[PDB]
């Protein structure tokens, strides 16, 4: 899969022991089907979020000389219950296995990581470095919102990643609209977005409305503090 590093007997221990955290799927050789695709979707989203995570696969598939059987055997897994998901904390030795009763899904995969690490794979659309400075945005003074608008605008102009650049535009538009009209903007843009989402939409268009609603969610406050 994309971003997934496939490992073997020679490279596995050495590669896992070079990243602070590793998520490995053991499965047949040449994997396919829905669980492998959920792992593929996990691998892409995990890269979007993190510097520090190895996403990796090991093929076992026992029909020949037996590639990687000894590696599956180290971690006690079996053609009989593939896929098996392991999370390692920096060496081949400190690992947690995803419970077999747990469906291998994007959602469970992300939960598996933050459950067991200081890593956080964020919501599709979020930019951690924008989120880090925008708590309570709607409630802070005109003058600080204006300087946050200026600080994030300069950050936006230095982003090198295409999806980050697009997601930043939506942060800045929300920032500016909230500064201009106040907390009532949240409800207006939620109603706008949710009306489109409740339409007949493609998978790809849904995802992109979800990116905006997750960005928008950043700006919700628990209480309204600032004079409207």
């Amino acid at each position: 899969c994309t971003g997934c590093v496939d490992l073997d007997e020679l490279s596995f221990e050495k590669t896992v022991e070079r990243f602070p955290y590793s998520v490995v799927k053991f499965d047949i050789a040449y994997p396919y089907g829905e669980k492998h695709e959920a792992f593929t979707a996990f691998s892409k989203s995990a890269h979007k979020a993190t510097k520090d995570l190895l996403i990796a696969t090991v093929g076992v598939k026992d029909y020949g000389e037996l590639e990687n059987k000894a590696l599956g055997d180290r971690y006690k897994v079996d053609d009989k219950n593939f896929p098996s998901i392991f999370l390692f904390k920096g060496n081949a030795d400190e690992y947690v296995q995803l419970p077999s009763h747990v469906d291998v899904t994007l959602d469970n995969l992300k939960a598996f990581v933050s459950a067991n690490t200081p890593l956080y794979i964020g919501r599709d659309g979020c930019i951690k470095e924008f989120n880090e400075v925008l708590k309570n945005y709607a409630n802070i003074p005109d003058a600080e919102q204006l300087k946050l608008i200026e600080k994030l605008q300069a950050k936006q102009e230095q982003l090198t990643d295409p999806e980050q650049q697009q997601n930043a535009r939506a942060y800045l538009i929300y920032m500016r609209k909230i500064h201009e009209v106040g907390y009532d903007f949240l409800e207006e843009e939620t109603k706008r977005l949710l009306r489109l989402k409740a339409g007949k939409v493609t998978e790809a268009k849904k995802e992109e409305l979800l990116r905006k609603l997750n960005i928008l969610e950043v700006f919700r406050v628990h209480k309204v503090t600032k004079t409207a």
